[PDB]
């Protein structure tokens, strides 16, 4: 297993505190019915705990050590690492081993990051976080603290892999939750939803969610699928969108800034939106199966194979009152 004991340990000292009275009851059923989760778990047992020289979290994720390592030890990592592909979420530089995600995640920060309030210091929340790429992008602009949240037993050994491999750090925590579990903490400075609005069956209780995880005065930064059009405008697509099954709401833009102002946000603006494209989105090395390009009318990529919109991304900032 893993033991989430430092994490605990670790907000029974702050202003999570309160997050006790739930957290380690939902951890321990979790963690109970879980039972190729090995080759996963040995994956991450096996990587040597490297205290990197070098670590820039700024620009990328990139750790290097001051002597380069030998080449087969570079091997053993890239094998080890190998045993937990998919990788989707990233990438991740590593001593070396170059995990060439599926997503170009440092896209979506590049086009994320200019409308935030400065994150230096600040205590986080990121709802659905994959591998945890952009809570160590979080970690480099300066946050305090980063915590994730993804239900995918993958992810949380993804993460632990590499925060392994980044000596331990303490910065930053997966906890394999699910956003209906949390109470309402009030405690994040800044929370990121990303990439799940749209796998919600009920999209403003998700907007009522993260804002209840909020201080007031907090930053909610939200970035889902989208769609061209008007306020009054809202695709729900049938069993398969871009081949994603549990599909719901895909509105447009203007139609979500409403719904945040329909929620209690406020100072709401629409700050990127974005056609996903193919070099956004791709197999690789890291991840071999279907990707975007499937996804896609092979006559026509301004639409998906069921014939919808394709992936359009916008990103909303907002504000808790
Ligand atoms: N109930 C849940 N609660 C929290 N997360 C969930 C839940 N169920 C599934 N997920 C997770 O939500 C993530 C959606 S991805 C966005 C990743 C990152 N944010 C990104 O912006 O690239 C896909 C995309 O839109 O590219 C997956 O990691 C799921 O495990």
């Amino acid at each position: 297993m893993i033991d989430f004991g430092n994490f605990y340990s670790l907000i029974a000292k702050n202003h999570l505190s309160h997050w006790l009275e739930t957290l380690p009851a939902q951890i321990a059923n979790w963690q109970r019915e879980q039972q190729l989760f090995k080759q996963w778990s040995n994956a991450v047992e096996f990587l040597p705990e490297i205290k990197p020289y070098r670590l820039d979290l700024l620009h990328s994720v990139t750790a290097e050590s001051e002597e380069p390592l030998s080449a087969g030890q570079i091997k053993r990592i890239e094998t080890l690492m190998r045993n937990l592909m998919p990788w989707r979420k990233g990438p991740f530089s590593l001593y070396g081993v170059n995990i060439d995600t599926e997503w170009r995640s440092d896209w979506k920060w590049d086009r994320v990051l200019p409308h935030l309030s400065d994150l230096t210091g600040r205590t986080i929340l990121d709802v659905g976080c994959g591998s945890g790429y952009h809570m160590w992008r979080m970690i480099g602009a300066g946050a305090h603290l980063a915590v994730g949240i993804d239900p995918t037993q993958l992810f949380l050994c993804q993460f632990e892999a590499v925060r392994k491999l980044l000596g331990n750090d303490q910065r930053a925590h997966l906890l394999p939750l699910g956003i209906e579990q949390l109470p309402a903490l009030k405690a994040f400075d800044t929370v990121f939803s990303m990439g799940v609005l749209y796998h919600r069956r009920s999209p403003l209780e998700h907007l009522w969610q993260l804002k209840d995880q909020l201080v007031n005065e907090g930053e909610l930064v939200l970035e889902t699928l989208v769609i061209d059009g008007d306020e009054n405008t809202v695709l729900v697509p049938g069993d398969r969108y871009a081949q994603m099954r549990n599909v719901y709401f895909i509105p447009s833009a203007l139609a979500l800034k409403n719904w945040l102002k329909k929620c209690g946000f406020v100072d709401i603006r629409i700050a990127d939106v974005s056609v996903t494209t193919t070099e956004e989105q791709r197999r690789t090395e890291w991840m071999v199966t279907e990707s975007l390009a499937d996804f896609l009318d092979p006559h026509d990529p301004g639409k998906t194979v069921e014939g919808y919109p394709a992936p359009k991304r916008a990103v909303l900032i907002a504000r808790k009152p």
